[PDB]
């Protein structure tokens, strides 16, 4: 019943719906990787800055050199993103 | 103001409620790890089934060997086991 719960649900929930737009749900695609990152962290992430440094992100995403990225390579650098973002509130002081 | 945005948030609004109550809220303890878990997932993590699991899990998170888990390894395994939650779904059917 904690929050934390409801939280992973929510990362679920969001990649079911975002994954589906394009290709396979449980299949994360660069297009799909871009727009939820840039979509959902328009203001943490904002790739906007630096369109290249998508693929420099990708790139560490796939572990398995495919070129594609998978939800399981997505889950472990977003928990690392979130902290990241925590930086960014630092700056207001 | 997509609902990730909100989990990354409720990831460090629990993470600053829990740690708080021992140590440092920014280091999070075993104790604290455990109730984490525990509390928060006693159905996906159901650590009682095995107690001796909890070092297990801790281990794999003091990358440092430090034999002291921060908030930083935490994250990284928190979206492994998210993903792992799924496979109790999938017991269903
Ligand atoms: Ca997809
Ligand atoms: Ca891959
Ligand atoms: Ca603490
Ligand atoms: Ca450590």
């Amino acid at each position: 019943g904690s929050e934390l719960e409801t939280a992973m649900e929510t990362l679920i929930n969001v990649f079911h719906a975002h994954s589906g737009k394009e290709g396979d749900k449980y299949k994360l695609s660069k297009k799909e990787l871009k727009e939820l990152l840039q979509t959902e962290l328009s203001g943490f992430l904002d790739a906007q800055k630096d369109v290249d440094a998508v693929d420099k992100v990708m790139k560490e995403l796939d572990e398995n050199g495919d070129g594609e990225v998978d939800f399981q390579e997505y889950v472990v650098l977003v928990a690392a993103l979130t902290v990241a973002c925590n930086n960014f509130f630092w700056e207001n002081s």
